[PDB]
């Protein structure tokens, strides 16, 4: 316990039906917010409260549409409660899931594939556009101190040069979830996978989902060829070169979100800087 | 020579008055038999075509796309398209640079904006070039049995594929259909210019790309420069679909070999090496 405690007690009792109580509560990992595990005498449930800072970084009822909107993909999990005012989302947690990894998500191509080309040719229009450079200058006046990272002014203009060639190569405006992490797919015992977490989705060139999900678990170069056969289709048409500048652009953009997220209060280790330096490492190879 | 004859007899109303035929060489090259007639003051190619080639192509349709692609200052100049005697007449580029594959690794910058233009031309040429049934068409035109070992069992992957394109999307644009690198002439003025336009047709823009990088070897790190010159919004770019159309090419062309050495043509081990890089291809594919 305990006030933390009494809190989610006292924020899901409302879903609690006759003759039921909380038994357990536990704090969960995770980036952007403060999560918890409430466990119940029927089941349990994912208790998020919106992260330090995140107010600026996330149109909550942006969100809120979003999650509403999707619903009729049976992609995510449900959600039980969406309360802006309080702060906190309730989500269903999924009974001995398995959650992916770096490593077991090269083993699921056939089915990630399929989720992506759902999403990305499901003409839903969210709320909110995800501008990747427009981003970046969001994240730079956020930051109250300098930012930390080597030659960054440099390297910011470097960054910046790509807006031209995305241009030149053509931009598409699709429902994009824009933080494909392993950990957002879980798979059920059934054996159906969910994507979860949908609070940074928003309207942007698929090649930015691609890009994340080859990045964030470090696809080789032999698994996104075999990933790409899977996905492209005349409805999901794949440009490489997209893919290689969204990478830098993420790796630059999650850079700047960690410098951000450390002044709120977060400390991620060196994770802010690496993904830095790979971007540096993305421009050099690229330019 | 009689063919001294005819030659002189066909370009004599481009020449004029004390303008005369100096001389006559018998030029390179695989669809027609190409003639070089140097004159007082010009120089002219001198085209016959190759037996056989009117079930190949349509001369009509040739000399519209002919035409039709003017205005896009692609082509060298045409000064006689006659269907009834069978014979094109070109401008010779003199001291004229023709690229091989390997000067054309150079010529990218060049190269990719021509292949754009074409590309995003927005013309309507006659003739479609649909490949699985440029398959069809070659094996009703064989008379004897393809020669190709285990031609059905190969046939039947290469078929395979229709459904994969057709599941990837096929575009329809205005293709040249046929970039081997002796197609790319260098004028001395510093204009390049690309020739030989008879298998132009509709088709998917991948198939040029696919025929470029096959014609000359391209390796895989000269596709993907290459493709950084040419990828655009308005010409985009599938891998997959690249990889397609050269399996489809050396087919096709493997079986082209076969039609034109039944009419007395010898490509040496062309048709054969090239069937074999299709089967190549399609082992690495799967
Ligand atoms: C949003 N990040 C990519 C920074 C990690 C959060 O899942
Ligand atoms: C048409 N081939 C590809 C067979 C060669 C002619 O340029």
């Amino acid at each position: 316990g305990s006030h933390m405690e009494k809190i989610i007690k006292e924020k899901i009792s409302s879903l609690l039906s006759q003759e039921e109580e909380v038994l357990s509560v536990e704090q969960l990992g995770g980036m952007t917010n403060q999560n918890y595990l409430a466990k119940t005498t029927n089941k349990q449930y994912i208790v998020k409260f919106f992260g330090k800072g995140t107010e600026k970084l996330i149109n909550r009822q942006d969100e809120k549409y979003n999650l509403e909107l999707l619903k009729d993909l049976g992609l995510d999990v449900k959600n039980y409660l969406f309360d802006i005012e309080a702060g906190i989302k309730v989500n269903e947690y999924i009974e001995s899931a398995i959650t992916l990894d770096s490593t077991s998500i090269k083993t699921k191509f056939d089915k990630i594939a399929p989720i992506l080309q759902t999403i990305h040719t499901s003409a839903k229009e969210l709320r909110g556009e995800f501008a990747p450079f427009e981003e970046i200058k969001k994240y730079e006046s956020l930051i109250e101190e300098q930012i930390p990272y080597a030659n960054y002014e440099s390297v910011r203009n470097a960054v910046f040069s790509l807006e031209k060639r995305l241009a030149d190569l053509g931009v598409d405006r699709k429902s994009c979830h824009i933080d494909l992490v392993p950990e957002n797919f879980i798979e059920s015992p059934q054996g159906r996978l969910y994507l979860i977490d949908w609070e940074y989705s928003s309207m942007n060139d698929p090649m930015w989902d691609l890009a994340a999900l080859f990045l964030e678990s470090e696809f080789t170069s032999q698994e996104e060829e075999t990933f790409l056969s899977h996905y492209e289709s005349d409805q999901t048409p794949v440009s490489h070169e997209k893919i290689a500048i969204y990478k830098i652009l993420q790796d630059t953009i999650w850079s700047l979100w960690t410098v951000y997220k450390e002044e709120q209060g977060e400390d991620f280790g060196d994770y802010g800087v690496n993904r830095y330096q790979r971007a540096v490492k993305g421009l050099a190879s690229y330019g």
